């Protein structure tokens, strides 16, 4: 199994990890270069945050100058928005993977991945407002729900000429403790679709729930403990914000499993 | 479930339990309310390659495991009130099955090819390391339970006398040894086999790499681990056990 970065191809024969950098104000070169020294796969950029609220329409200027700048460390780079606006840009610079939170709700979206020939990651997140994703915490079968979704849009985006497409549960986006939960569980059934799978719980709220950590600054250990067992459950792509940390975990657990 | 003899108490195994490491090698007992504090169900005590010590941390009521080679140190520390031996010489010295069939404690039943640690490594050269260590543990603790012990632990002795290669094969098999039936322990904390692993030069900073070990073991069935970094581990505890379970 691999991963298309654009003009290159990832290997997934061992966990990859993704570098988040994220151009936002409260919570890059420099940062950059010590991500890919720890062992980062992928840097993963971000000027928009989808926390659970602030749009920004002309984030250009908070994304491209870092992102042409990183992208001459010779290391893949995931571009994290939902604006079809930005993405073009992005990928005109360079960009190896388009990360849209919106799920690719957007044909602008699907379409231009198309034309650059990027994979796309599709996420789900039970509306494309990260302001009001909270406030739609609730499912019948949060895992049926997710599920059907993630393959939905992928097919949906396949179709368009994505030449492929990554698959992210979207843990804590427009979810409860008990969602995140039920979705890990179940998360080689997410694995089992066929496509690859990325995971992201580096210090959100269900790791600090789950090991009773305050600070989200904090939160590594748990962080760490979730990710091993979502790379037991055949996720090969982790969204991190310590790549130390998990580079050295990694280094035990796949020698052991 | 299972449980854990304490001399006057049983600890429940349920979920993983933590003893703490309290290392007295080349005083203020403020570790020891802080380690408990962090999560720690049993606190390991220990100053070989202590009873002033001992009768201290003792007072907080938390179960207190000692750590020691010599049968005249474990005889004072169980008169004082310990409630775990931790013999690192595979329980062959009947002096001190003895003293934990007489004190009504359990012992842990450690495997290293020989009791001497300075030649230890000379005898690493097992035909199966894996059949080797249980059949040694399993004989161990048959016999130190026909000699009155109440109940052994067994700890496949993870970093004494064995390759790096010895020590994945019984980590990726640690389920034999649970099926042994009694109550395993391991302890990776810090040991070269994390170093070598997790790429990290410095005994002090491999929390990450042990982290992943033991979770490992836990994975495998081990409810009780020794650890230096309590906080680090009951964190980890806390998001793997309500996952995998
Ligand atoms: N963007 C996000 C940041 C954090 C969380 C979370 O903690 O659940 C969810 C989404």
């Amino acid at each position: 199994r691999t991963l298309w970065l654009r003009d290159r191809a990832l290997d997934l024969d061992r966990v990859r990890l993704l570098g988040v950098l994220n151009l936002t104000p409260d919570s890059a070169l420099e940062r950059a270069r010590e991500m890919v020294a720890e062992g980062a796969d992928i840097l993963d950029l971000g000027a928009e945050s989808t926390r659970p609220p602030v749009p920004v329409e002309e984030e250009k200027r908070r994304l491209l100058p870092v992102l042409e700048a990183v992208l001459s460390l010779g290391v893949p780079v995931s571009v994290d928005t939902r604006k079809p606006e930005v993405a073009e840009e992005a990928l005109k610079l360079g960009a190896h993977l388009l990360n849209d939170v919106t799920g690719l709700r957007d044909e602008r979206m699907v379409a231009l991945a198309a034309r650059h020939g990027v994979a796309a990651v599709v996420m789900h997140m039970p509306v494309p407002d990260p302001a009001t994703m909270m406030a739609h915490a609730r499912y019948r079968d949060v895992v049926a729900e997710v599920k059907a979704f993630l393959e939905a849009q992928a097919r949906r985006a396949l179709s368009a000429g994505v030449p492929q497409v990554v698959l992210d549960p979207g843990f804590g986006f427009g979810k409860l403790l008990e969602h995140n939960l039920a979705l890990l569980r179940r998360l080689d059934e997410i694995v089992a679709l066929g496509h690859p799978v990325l995971v992201g719980l580096s210090r959100k709220r269900t790791i600090g729930e789950l090991s009773g950590v305050e600070d989200p600054a904090q939160r590594v250990h748990g962080s760490v403990a979730a990710h091993l067992f979502a790379v037991m459950k055949g996720v090969r792509l982790l969204r991190v914000h310590d790549v130390r940390a998990h580079r050295e975990a990694l280094g035990v657990w796949e020698a052991l499993y």
